C-alpha cells in the first residue's frame, strides 16, 4: 500500500493554550479569560484557543488515515516547543513531511515512526507536536492496511503475542473536586479523580486537613452515588508537590501523612502524584525513591505516581531503573512520537513499573483514541479520559474506543 | 461490497439521562446529582449516565463502518421512546437487524436507510435511537465502499451538483452563560450561545429586561474579547416560549420586544429560538407564522427558530409551507434514520426556510461527525456543536470534522 498524499487541515482541541509564564507573574481573572499583557513569544492573549492540525494521509486504495498534531495547555512554556499555531507549523508539513510521504510503501508502524519522530529539518527536530500527530496517522496507516485496529498493530510491534484487554480509564477533575468527581461516579471511571491539590494552603492544608477531609468525603460519595456496590474505583490524587512542601520533604513524616490517606480512603485504594517537588531530577528521584521504600517497608498501602522531573523517554526509564515511585506517568503529546509511548510503556512493563499512559486536556477526540489504542496494546495500567476539561466527553472518547477495539479483537480471535 | 459483520458495544454519550418527569416533580439538587424518587420507568436515579451503542459493519474489504445510536437527555419522557439503556437494545439490534445487515448488499445509502429507518419487529418500528445509529453506520459503510466522505454521499443522493461547503457551528452554553460564551468567543463559534432561557422571572425577566441586559452584555463581550475585529457572530438565544408567557402571546408586544433585543444586539444579528410555547401544533404554527410576518412588515431584521412542537419531518414541512419562523430545528437524535435528516434539511432549503442541523447534548463524538457531514453536504444553515456541555469539545469535534471534510473534498474536485 502506498501512501498517494497528504493534507493538513487546522482545528481545535479540548481546550486552550494558556500563557503560564503570565499566569505565574499574576495574571488576573475576568470571565473565563485572564487579564493583562502577554509574557510568552507567540500569544496575542493570556487564554487563546487550543490548536491542532488534523494529517489526513491519503492510501492507494482509497482509505484515508488520520492523526492529530497537538500540544499541552501550557505550549511555548519554558522547556517546551514554540507556541502551536497551526498557521506556524502546517507549512512545515506541507514543505517538509509531505514530500517524505507521498509515494511511499507503507511498511511496519515501528521504522516509519522512529524515522519521522527524528527527521530533521534545516539541522533541526521537528516540533513535538507534529511528531506527535504524524506517527498518529503513520499508526492509523498501517492498521488500516493491516485492516486490524491500531491496537493490534502497536501489540503485534512492541508487545507481542499479549492480550489486548480493557485498561482501566482515569478521569481529571480539575478544580471543580465535587462536582466532577459525581460525574465520575456516574461514568463508572476506573481511577479518579486528580483533584487538582495544587495549593498548600486552599486545597492541601497547612497540616494536610483539607485533603485528609476531601479524601474521606469522596470515599464517602462514591459509596452514596454509586449504582452498583460492587463499583470500587482507585483514587489518583495529584498533590502537586505540597505534601513534600507541607512536611519539609521529611520522608517519614510524609509516609506517616500518606498513611492516614490511605486509612481515610478504605475501602479504596489511594495513589498519590507527584508527593514532592524537588530542586532537579537526581533529587526527584530520590525522594520518590525513598518515600517508596518507606511506604513499602513499612507495608503502607499507598502508591506513588512520578510526574514532575519525570519527563523524557530517558526520565521514563532512570525513574523505572530506580524505582521511583509506584508508577509512572507516560506523557503523550511531549514525547513526539507515539512510538516512543509504546517503547516508554514497554520499558515500565518489562520492570515491573505501573504505567500510566497519559495525555493533556488541550489535544483531541482522535489523538484522544490513538494513544488509548496504544495503552490497550502494551497493557498500560491506567489511561487518560481526555481530551477536554467537561469530563463527560473525555470519558466517552477514551472509553468508547476502548469498548470497539475490544469487540473488533474479540471477533478477530474467534474467526 | 457485502457486510459480512455487525458488533455492538455499550457505551457512553457527552452528558446524562435525566428523569424529566421527576426533575418536574421537584427532584432537588445535590452536587451534579439529583435527589430523591425516580418518576419514569426504567430510571434507577434521576441522573444516570448517558447510553450509546457504536455499531459495526465490518465489510467484505476489512474495513470497518461506524455509528452510534444515541438518544436525547431526556430519554423515556413524554412523547418519547422508552429509556435508552445499551442493555436493553443490543439484544433488539444483536437479533432482529444484524440478521438483516449481515450478507447485505451495499446499494446506495438512500433506499438502504430508509429500510432500516421504517422495518418493523413484530409489527412496531424501532426505537429512534436505533434507527439513529444504524444509519449512520449505513451512511459509513457506503462512503467507504465508495471512497468519499459520508458528506459527499449525501450530497450525491440528496443535494446533486451541490458544492459542500463550511456550515455555521452554533455552541450552546447552558445556565453557564457567562463563563461559557467566552469559551464560545474564543472558539469562534459561528452562532452562539443559546443560552437556555428556560424562566420568565429568573431569566427572561418579567418585562424581559433581564434578556436585553444579557444581550447587551453579550454584544460588549464579543466586542471585548475577540481576536478578530472581523468577528461577528450570530447571536441565537433560546427563550422556551417564554416570551410568549411575559407578552400573553401578543403579536405586536411579542415583535415590540424582538425589536428591542434585535437593537441591543446590533452590530450582531438575533435569532429567538422558541419565542412562544403554545397549546398545540396547529397554533404554534399560527404565533410563529403570524410574528415571522409582523418582524418581516416591520423589517426589523431578527429571525425566529421553530422547535417545540415542530419534531417529525411532516412537522418540518408544516412549519416549512407556512412560513412558521425563519428557520427550523432539525433534531437530529429524534428523527431516527439519518436519511430523514437530509430529506428534512433539502425540503427547508427547496422552499426558503433555514434549516439548523440539530443535536443533543446526550449523543456521541461519532454521531456528532456523522450528522455535521449530512448537514455540510445539504447545505444547512448551522449545525450544532456537540455533544457535551464543556463547549470545547463540542465545537473541536463538530469543527475539526467539518475542516478535514472539506480538506478531501477539495482534493477530489481537483483530481
Ligand atoms: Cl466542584
Ligand atoms: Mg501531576
Ligand atoms: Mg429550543
Amino acid at each position: 500500500m502506498k501512501i498517494v498524499d497528504v493534507l493538513c487541515t487546522p482545528g481545535l482541541t479540548g481546550f486552550y493554550f494558556d500563557d503560564q509564564r503570565a499566569i505565574k507573574k499574576g495574571a488576573g481573572h475576568d470571565g473565563f479569560t485572564y487579564t493583562g499583557s502577554t509574557v510568552t513569544e507567540g500569544f496575542t492573549q493570556v487564554r487563546q484557543k487550543g490548536e491542532s492540525i488534523s494529517v489526513l494521509l491519503v492510501l492507494e486504495d482509497g482509505q484515508v488515515a488520520h492523526g492529530d498534531c497537538a500540544a499541552v495547555q501550557y505550549s511555548g512554556a519554558g522547556g517546551r516547543d514554540p507556541l502551536f499555531l497551526a498557521k506556524d507549523f502546517i507549512p512545515v508539513i506541507e514543505k517538509e513531511i509531505a514530500p517524505k510521504l507521498i509515494g511511499r510503501e507503507i511498511t511496519n508502524f515501528k521504522p516509519m515512526a522512529e524515522e519521522f519522530d527524528k527527521m530533521t529539518v534545516n539541522g533541526n527536530r521537528l516540533h513535538t507536536a507534529i511528531r506527535y500527530g504524524i506517527t498518529q496517522a503513520i499508526l492509523d496507516a498501517v492498521a488500516k492496511t493491516r485492516k486490524v485496529t491500531m491496537a493490534e498493530v502497536i501489540r503485534d510491534e512492541y508487545n507481542p503475542g499479549a492480550e489486548i484487554n480493557a485498561v482501566p480509564v482515569f478521569a481529571q477533575s480539575g478544580d471543580d473536586r465535587y462536582d466532577n468527581v459525581d460525574k465520575m461516579i456516574i461514568k463508572e471511571a476506573d481511577v479518579l479523580p486528580h483533584a487538582l491539590i495544587n495549593n498548600v494552603e486552599e486545597k492541601l492544608g497547612l497540616k494536610g486537613e483539607k485533603l485528609l477531609e476531601y479524601v474521606k468525603w469522596l470515599r464517602d460519595r462514591i459509596i452514596k452515588l454509586r449504582v452498583r456496590e460492587d463499583y470500587a474505583p482507585i483514587f489518583h490524587i495529584d498533590v502537586y508537590g505540597t505534601i513534600g512542601a507541607a512536611f519539609d520533604v521529611d520522608i517519614k513524616a510524609m509516609a506517616d501523612y500518606i498513611q492516614t490517606l490511605a486509612e481515610a480512603a478504605k475501602p479504596f485504594h489511594l495513589r498519590i502524584e507527584g508527593p514532592m517537588d524537588v530542586e532537579d531530577r537526581q533529587k526527584q528521584m530520590e525522594a520518590m525513591r525513598d518515600l517508596r521504600a518507606e511506604l513499602d517497608g513499612r507495608g503502607v498501602d499507598a502508591e506513588l505516581v512520578a510526574d514532575e522531573w519525570c519527563n523524557t523517554v530517558e526520565d521514563v526509564k532512570f525513574f523505572t531503573d530506580n524505582k521511583a515511585g509506584h508508577m509512572v506517568q507516560i506523557k503523550t503529546p511531549d514525547l513526539g512520537g507515539v512510538n516512543n509511548i509504546a517503547d516508554a510503556i514497554m520499558y515500565c512493563k518489562a520492570n515491573g513499573m505501573g504505567a500510566y499512559c497519559g495525555g493533556t486536556c488541550n489535544e483531541t477526540n482522535r489523538s484522544a483514541e490513538v494513544t488509548t489504542n496504544i495503552g490497550m496494546a502494551c497493557g498500560a495500567r491506567q489511561v487518560a479520559a481526555k481530551p477536554g476539561m467537561g469530563v463527560d466527553e473525555g470519558m466517552m472518547i477514551v472509553k468508547n474506543e476502548m469498548n470497539r477495539v475490544l469487540a473488533l479483537v474479540g471477533r478477530r480471535k474467534k474467526l
